[PDB]
């Protein structure tokens, strides 16, 4: 097995994770690959201060209890031009990016790279952090503790 897990600076310890293709991460995915990061599905509170200190994509993804996308600038073709915190409301499907909370961020932007996956356990796969200037960390293991997901 290979995955790669693309991650964004992070904005009051709040980053984005997108795993091999865009939107391939299921909620119980999701709560374990955050927890893999030693890191927790951000409070709704906890997204709107990121936001506040210029966290933006064009992605939705898993929050606790909703999906959501931060939009700083209304684009046409991200949550329909809105601005804020936009929660999904209306999609037939389960499977999308995931947020991700660190507590031990620190409180602004923060683009040094991701080194680790430091909760992940032992396990066949060779997972790559990849942080967006290209930078790489491998390393042996897995995060998945659903059967149906692996
Ligand atoms: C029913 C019903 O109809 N539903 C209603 C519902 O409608 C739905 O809305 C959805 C929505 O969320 O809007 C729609 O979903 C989208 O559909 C689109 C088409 O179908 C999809 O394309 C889109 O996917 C997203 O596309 C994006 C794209 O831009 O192509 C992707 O984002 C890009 O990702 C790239 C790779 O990561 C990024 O690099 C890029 O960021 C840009 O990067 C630039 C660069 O580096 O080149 C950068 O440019 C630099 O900027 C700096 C300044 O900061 C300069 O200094 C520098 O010079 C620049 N460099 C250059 C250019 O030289 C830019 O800053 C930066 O933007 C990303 N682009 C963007 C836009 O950020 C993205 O990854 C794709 O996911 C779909 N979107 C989503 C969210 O999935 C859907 O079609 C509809 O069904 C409504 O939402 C709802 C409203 O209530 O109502 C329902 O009824």
């Amino acid at each position: 097995n290979q995955i790669d897990l693309n991650v964004t600076c992070r904005y009051a310890g709040v980053f984005h994770v997108e795993k091999n293709g865009r939107y391939s991460i299921s909620r119980t995915e999701a709560a374990d690959l955050c927890q893999a990061f030693n890191s927790t599905l951000p409070t709704m509170d906890q997204m709107k201060l990121a936001l506040s200190k210029g966290f933006e994509t064009c992605r939705y993804g898993f929050i606790e209890g909703n999906v959501v996308i931060p939009r700083i600038h209304p684009n046409a073709i991200c949550a329909a031009n809105h601005t804020g915190v936009y929660i999904l409301v209306t999609s037939n499907t389960s499977h999308y990016d995931t947020y991700c909370f660190n507590a031990s961020a620190p409180p602004e932007e923060d683009c040094t790279s991701v080194t680790d996956l430091p909760n992940s356990f032992d396990g066949p796969v060779t997972i790559t952090i990849v942080n967006r200037d290209g930078t790489r960390y491998s390393k042996k293991g897995e995060y998945r503790t659903h059967q149906e997901d692996i």
